[PDB]
């Protein structure tokens, strides 16, 4: 079983999800402090409810809302907007690249408790469990960033969660993400190095790939969101098809950048969250790809990334 | 003009008496109390010794203390309400902005931080109806380009509201007349305005031409130190003839998570009195030292009084 907003699930009844998205990318206090910022919290649900239908509508039936404490996450929003579009949503614990003073000075197993209430127990006083670990890297990874990865896989080796990454693909940082995890005895089919999209360096993805690890090609329209696309085409062709995970990476309200970026976002991509099931899958199609393997890209890997596993 | 906003709700001035003007319930971060109670052993075990501790402080005398947790110091203005109800003792909720500012502040202009404040003076804090009665800002030696943000927006929230600004300094680093400069190019009046964490320095002149100034100076963390030497500058204001010009606090909290574990088990072995160290330790010092009762008086409950009054508009 895959925990949700609104409970368990079991795996089928996941099907095509999309393993990297947000409802609003914000900062730990900030919904509630300021929902003014957003127009109002009913005005950024209604938008949330319309996005999540309409990505429901070409074909997506999950998604994992990866934003952590210091993203701002609102899980009473995530469930009451999944409740109102029939979409489920995972959410997430971890630390993102934003972390309070109270974070920024626990210890490895302080943060490891954290994680761990928020997986076992619930997030604030809502019951709702999150069913993936979220972290971020910078460069080669700081200190407190290190103590982040480290609790994140011992909170993943003491309930089967898995881990996924933000990373810089340009610094080729999903390595020494991997070396940290390895070094705690993680299995690199428990994490998903994200972002993997932002570069052009098969060889450093096949390499990881090769090592067991999932490969977030998760941000395509973000971008030529062809050339990004076809990152998924090539790991296909080197058979890593197992391996692979495909998102936006897209929001519906924005507050931890500059104001009025989610407008220039929407233009950008009128799409939203459909992007994927709209314009890339159909691409890969078009590109030869057998729908058996976009099924599996996006129902399979998902489905056996999420299902708690120890082994 | 004659009423302050509480977690309680309006009162009226004459109902502060002995009020502490720089306190926390709990120093934290945004969210946090409410993701990891744990932290504090619990909520429940969290309130509970802020009730203890507030009501050894209204026993002593305190009838009111200024909260001046913000945002980022991770205020939860529910617990304060819980607390103040449950011992008995008023408290004023603050806004502003501490030196913790996350993306979604650190990323805003004058003006949208400005909306904010004014939201949280005018409308409430969150979604309760409790609105601040003071506005807290910090900087940190030299004022970065956000600080300066800050303290144009809670000058330009106070012109709009008159309710004061209390600020956290480096006292050792003059940090008072810096911002002093910022508020007076905004055109906010010194009498809006009190330096606080002042007590940090020996330096008589940089207290002095503040006060001059008719700045407050806020003397509010003397149990951190030795506290007789914090104390013994309360004496030298009043003897260069600034009584109504002085603040006494002990800037004390009854949980921390803003700083490394287990500080606050050794800030309560260090101070027992917690919030009761003013009106327990500090004013009888200073009566024994020679200041009447009436001047003590003047500073714990007319200055505050004038201070919190929300005042021009
Ligand atoms: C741009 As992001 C790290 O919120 O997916
Ligand atoms: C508790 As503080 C560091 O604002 O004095
Ligand atoms: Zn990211
Ligand atoms: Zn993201
Ligand atoms: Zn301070
Ligand atoms: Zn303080």
């Amino acid at each position: 079983r895959i925990n949700t907003v609104r409970g368990p699930i079991t795996i089928s009844e996941a099907g095509f999800t999309l393993t990297h998205e947000h409802i609003c990318g914000s900062s730990a206090g900030f919904l509630r402090a300021w929902p003014e910022f957003f127009g109002s919290r009913k005005a950024l649900a209604e938008k949330a409810v319309r996005g999540l239908r309409r990505a429901r509508a070409a074909g997506v039936r999950t998604i994992v809302d990866v934003s952590t404490f210091d993203l701002g996450r609102d899980v009473s929003l995530l469930a009451e907007v999944s409740r109102a579009a029939d979409v489920h949503i995972v959410a997430a614990t971890g630390l993102w690249l934003d972390p309070p003073l109270s974070m920024r000075l626990r210890s490895v197993e302080e943060l490891t408790q954290f994680f761990l209430r928020e997986i076992q127990y619930g997030i604030e006083d809502t019951g709702i469990r999150a069913g993936i670990i979220k972290v971020a890297t910078t460069g080669k990874v700081t200190p407190f960033q290190e103590l982040v990865l480290r609790a994140a896989a011992r909170a993943s080796l003491a309930t089967g969660v898995p881990v996924t990454t933000h990373t810089a693909a340009s610094q080729r940082g999903g390595e020494q993400q991997a070396a940290i995890f390895e070094s705690e005895g993680l299995s690199p089919s428990r994490v998903c190095i994200g972002h993997s999209d932002a570069t052009d360096d098969l060889s450093y993805l096949t390499a990881l790939a090769a090592r067991g690890y999932l490969i977030g090609l998760d941000s395509i329209p973000h971008s030529s969101w062809q050339t990004r696309a076809l990152l998924i085409k090539a790991l296909i062709d080197q058979g890593y098809t197992k391996q692979i995970l495909v998102s936006n990476d897209w929001l519906f309200g924005i507050s931890s950048y500059v104001t009025n970026i989610m407008d220039v976002m929407d233009s950008v991509n009128p799409d939203g969250m459909a992007f994927i099931p709209l314009r890339v899958i159909p691409f890969l199609r078009e590109k030869g790809i057998p729908q058996e393997t976009l099924a599996g890209i996006t129902v399979t890997n998902p489905a056996r990334f999420l299902s708690p596993t120890l082994r």
